[PDB]
């Protein structure tokens, strides 16, 4: 199930904290973003994706093709430079971000109308699960 086309709501977030405690995102920021429900919005066409990942307090938006590397700037969430690539393995959608943390990147998959993701850097991961809405 490679289709995760939709609109997606959040219902759990699991370690959200360490992740951004990993990305060293600035303490009065990150003890406000630990708050906040997401909602990802994914629209996909072939390889081709276009992502938005936004809470009441950030807007987070990144365009890609699956197989093809690009230079990305993180931009709203940690202000560096990686060269991200995104896979398939299987049915798993597999971002790798390669620069300064280790073990950067997303894994993401579909069960039933649920989209299931892991967000890693360093030894932390964060688990997610959304809703099809
Ligand atoms: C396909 C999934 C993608 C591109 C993302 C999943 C989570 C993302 C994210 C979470 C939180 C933030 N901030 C600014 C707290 C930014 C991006 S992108």
């Amino acid at each position: 199930t490679r289709d995760q086309n939709g609109t997606w709501e959040m219902e759990s977030n699991e370690n959200f904290e360490g992740w951004m405690k990993a990305l060293d995102i600035d303490f009065a920021t990150r003890k406000i973003w630990v708050r906040l429900t997401q909602t990802l919005v994914i629209d996909q066409d072939g390889d081709n994706f276009k992502v938005k990942s936004t809470s009441t307090f950030w807007n987070y938006d990144v365009d890609f093709t699956v197989g093809v590397e690009f230079d990305e700037y993180t931009k709203s969430l940690d202000n560096r430079h990686v060269k991200a690539l995104v896979t398939w393995e299987g049915d798993v959608l597999v971002c790798v971000q390669k620069g300064e943390k280790e073990n950067r990147g997303w894994k993401k998959w579909i069960e039933g109308d649920k989209l299931y993701e892991e967000l890693t850097c360093g030894d932390q991961v964060c688990r997610q699960v959304f809703k099809k809405k």
